C-alpha cells in the first residue's frame, strides 16, 4: 500500500487558531491525521511553521506550511512510492526533504501530519487497528495491551488560564481500580464535584474552564489548588483511590536565574521570586502533604544542576517527568539519562515531528527504566491519534485532559472502544504506571 | 445496503457526562453517531443510579439499542437509504409519544448512523443525501452563517446580565473560510479586551466556549463585542444575535431584567411591551441581525405583538417556543408568531422527523437555525445537516472548544470540496433554502 494522493488543509484547533491537517489516500482509502499545538512550549521544540501575515488570524495562519504539504512533500513522497508499512522509510524520506536538526525548512507541522496518516493508512494495509500497529513498528513487549492510567488536569493555571496561579496543571490518576472504564468513571464524578466545589468557594466565574477543559479558579497557590482536588476526591467518594500529578511548566516563569510564582502579575515582586533550592524545598514539602504521584518540568528547560538535584532528593519517591527538558528528542533524553535529571518522558509527537523519532524517544526512555507518559498539547484537535498510540507503546500513562471539552474527550473515547474491543486481551496499568511497558 | 450489526456504547461529551455512540455496520463499512444532550421534548434516558455518574449513565439506553433495537432491525433488511422506512421502524419499536420506552437516546443514534450508512451505499456525501431525502432546492448548495457564541449571561454570568446568549454572525463576506476567519479574530479580540477590562479570570471559557465577564447591562455586552469587532478590523462586517432566553426572568407577567439580584425592584420588571422598546432601541443602535425566546415561552400575546412591529426587519427565533416540537410549531406559524426555528434533532428524535419539521418551517417562509446542544461531542452531524437542508445557519458554538468547532471544521472540508458549487448564505441567511 503506497500514497495515491497527499492533500492538506487548515482547520481550526481547540483555542480557534489554525492548523494543518493531512489527508492521506491509499488502495484502502482516505486517513486523515490533524497537527496539534502548544502554547508553554519549549524553546527546543521543532519549528512550528506559521504565516505571521498580522492581518490573517493574529500572525497564526498556517497557509505556508500547508503549502509545504500541497507543493513539496506531496509530489515528492507520492512519486517514491513507499510501503505505508514501512514508517522508518517513510519518516527517513519526509528528515530528508527538510534536511534541518529542527524541521525549520518545511515545518515540523507539516512533516507530522503525513507521518501520522502513514501510520492510519499502514493499519489499514494490514487489517489492523492502529494501536497494535504502533505495538508492533515499536517493539513492544507482547503479552496482554495495556491500557493507560488517564492523567486527567482537572484544574487549569499558568499559560493556560487566566488567574494568578503559575503552576500549569493539577492532574488526577485513578490508579486504585481495576479497569480503565471505572478510572474515566471515577475521574469525571471527581471532576464534577470539583467544579461544584470550586464555584461554591471561588464563585461561578471559577468554574468556567482553562484550555485543557479544567476549573480555573484564580488562587495564588498551590496549596490552595490540591486542597480543592483532596475535597473533591473525598466528596465524590474516592479518598486514597486517586494519585495527584502537576506539571508545573516552570520555564514559563524562569527569569534572572530564579521562579516567579506570581508571573502572570505585570507587578510581581522579585524579592519574591524563588531559587532553584526554594522551589526543590516547595515541591518536597508539597509531596509530603499530599498523594503526588508525579511532577513534571519542575524546573526550567536547560536548569540541569536544579533537575540533577532534586532527582537525588526525590526520584525513588515520585515520578519526575522531562518535558520542555527533553521535547521528545532522543538527544536531550540521552543527556538527561546520563545525568541522572528524570525518570519519565512526556512523549508529544509534535516536539520532535515524525513518529519513528517519537517512538526512537519513547524506545530510549524504556531502556533507561524510564517511564513514558503519552501527552496532548494545548492546542488540540478531535484528532484521537495520541490513544492508539499511548496503548500501543505499552505506556500504562496518558495526559489528554480534564474529561470535559471534547479534544480531550475524543481521546478518551477512543480508548473506551480499544478497551471494549480487547476485552480480556488488556489490562489496566492501575498503580503500576510508571513500569508498565515491562508488564 | 442494509444493517448486518448494530452495536451501541457509552462515552463522553464534553461536560464529562455520558452519552450513547452507536456503530451501524453494512457491506460499505461502520458508521458512527454520538447523541448530543441538553413536556414538549423527546425524553433522554437516564440510569439515576445515583452511584454512578451522579445518576447520568446511559447503561439503559445502551442496552435498548443492543438488546431491542439491533437485533429486530437487523432481521427487517430495511435499505438504509429509505431513512424513511428506517425511522419508521424504530418509532414504531417505541411506540409512545415522546420516545420514552426505548429513549430518544437510544431511537437517535440508530437514525442518524442510518444516515451516515446510506450516504456511503450512494457513494455520495452526507449533505448530499441529506439534500435527497429532504427534497432542498437542486441548484448550488448553501453553506451556513456561523452564528458564534461569544459572550454569556443569564444564568451562565454571575453578573447582573439577563440576556443568555450573544452571538457573532460574520454576514459581510462573500466565503464561509472568510467568515469563519473573521469569527476567529472578532472572538480572541474579544477575550483579549475582556480580559483587560474585567481581569484575567474572565477570560475563561464556559461549557460553549464563550466568555462569561460580570456583565450589567445588554448595552454594555453590545458595546463590547462592537469593540472587539471594530478592533479586529471588521466594522460593518459582523452580525450580532441574540438568545435572551427570556422565560428565565418571566415572572408574575413581567420581565425582571435584574433577575439574578434576590432584591430586584419588582416596579423596575419591564411590561411586554417595554421590553419590545427595548428590543427595538438595540436593534436600532446595534448590527442585531436575529432574537431568539425574546418573550417567555407560553407568551404568545407578547411574541405575536413583537412579531408585527419587528418582524420584517430581524429574524426571530423560537427555542423554548418550539422545542423542534410540530405541534408548537404549528401554533407559532398560525399565530404569526416568529419566523425562524431554532434545530435540535434530539429534541424530536429522528432524522426523519428533524427533516420533517425544517420542510414545515421552510413552508411558511421561515428560517431553521440548526443548533448543537450544551452537552455536544466529536460527533459532526450536524454540520452536514445545515447544508443538506440549505438552512444557511448554524449555531454550534463559540470558535472555542473541540465539540464546537469539530463542526465548523467539517464545512471547511465540504466548502473545499464544492468549490463553484457552494455559495455563502451571508446576508441571505433567513431565506437561505431559496436562494
Ligand atoms: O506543557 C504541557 O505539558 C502541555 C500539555 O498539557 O501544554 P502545552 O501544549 O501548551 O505545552
Ligand atoms: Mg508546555
Ligand atoms: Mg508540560
Ligand atoms: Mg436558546
Amino acid at each position: 500500500s503506497y500514497a495515491t494522493k497527499i492533500h492538506a488543509r487548515y482547520v481550526y484547533d481547540s483555542r480557534g487558531n489554525p492548523t494543518v491537517e493531512v489527508d492521506f489516500t491509499t488502495d484502502k482509502g482516505l486517513f486523515r491525521s490533524i497537527v496539534p499545538s502548544g502554547a508553554s512550549t519549549g524553546v527546543h521544540e521543532a519549528l512550528e511553521l506559521r504565516d505571521g501575515d498580522k492581518s490573517k488570524w493574529l500572525g497564526k495562519g498556517v497557509l505556508k506550511a500547508v503549502a509545504n504539504v500541497n507543493d513539496i512533500i506531496a509530489p515528492a513522497l507520492i512519486k517514491a512510492k513507499i510501503d505505508v508499512v514501512d514508517q522508518a522509510k517513510i519518516d527517513e524520506f519526509l528528515l530528508s526533504l527538510d534536511g534541518t536538526p529542527n524541521k525549520s525548512k518545511l515545518g515540523a507541522n507539516a512533516i507530522l501530519g503525513v507521518s501520522l496518516a502513514a501510520a492510519n493508512a499502514a493499519a489499514a494495509a494490514q487489517g489492523i487497528p492502529l494501536y497494535k500497529h504502533i505495538a508492533n513498528i515499536s517493539n513492544a513487549k507482547k503479552g496482554k495491551f495495556v491500557l493507560p492510567v488517564p492523567f486527567q488536569n482537572v484544574l487549569n493555571g499558568g499559560s493556560h488560564a487566566g488567574g494568578a496561579l503559575a503552576f500549569q496543571e493539577f492532574m488526577i490518576a485513578p490508579t486504585g481500580v481495576s479497569t480503565f472504564s471505572e478510572a474515566l468513571r471515577i475521574g469525571s464524578e471527581v471532576y464534577h464535584n470539583l467544579k461544584s466545589l470550586t464555584k461554591k468557594k471561588y464563585g461561578q466565574s471559577a468554574g468556567n474552564v482553562g484550555d485543557e477543559g479544567g476549573v480555573a479558579p484564580d488562587i495564588k497557590t498551590p496549596k490552595e489548588a490540591l486542597d480543592l482536588i483532596m475535597d473533591a476526591i473525598d466528596k465524590a467518594g474516592y479518598k486514597g483511590k486517586v494519585g495527584i500529578a502537576m506539571d508545573v511548566a516552570s520555564s514559563e516563569f524562569y527569569k534572572d536565574g530564579k521562579y516567579d510564582l506570581d508571573f502572570k502579575n505585570p507587578e510581581s515582586d522579585p524579592s519574591k521570586w524563588l531559587s532553584g533550592p526554594q522551589l526543590a524545598d516547595l515541591y518536597e514539602q508539597l509531596i509530603s502533604e499530599y498523594p503526588i504521584v508525579s511532577i513534571e518540568d519542575p524546573f526550567a528547560e536547560d536548569d540541569w544542576d536544579a533537575w540533577v538535584h532534586f532527582f537525588e532528593r526525590v526520584g525513588d519517591k515520585i515520578q519526575i517527568v522531562g518535558d520542555d527538558l527533553t521535547v521528545t528528542n532522543p538527544t536531550r533524553i540521552k543527556t538527561a539519562i546520563e545525568k541522572k535529571a528524570a525518570n519519565a518522558l512526556l512523549l508529544k509527537v509534535n516536539q520532535i515531528g515524525t513518529l519513528t523519532e517519537s517512538i526512537q524517544a519513547a524506545n530510549d526512555s524504556y531502556a533507561a527504566g524510564w517511564g513514558v507518559m503519552v501527552s496532548h498539547r494545548s492546542g488540540e484537535t478531535e484528532d484521537t491519534f495520541i490513544a492508539d498510540l499511548s496503548v500501543g507503546l505499552r505506556s500504562g500513562q496518558i495526559k489528554t485532559g480534564a474529561p470535559a471539552r471534547s479534544e480531550r474527550l475524543a481521546k478518551l473515547n477512543q480508548i473506551l472502544r480499544i478497551e471494549e474491543e480487547l476485552g480480556s486481551e488488556a489490562i489496566y496499568a492501575g498503580k503500576d504506571f510508571q513500569k508498565a511497558s515491562q508488564l
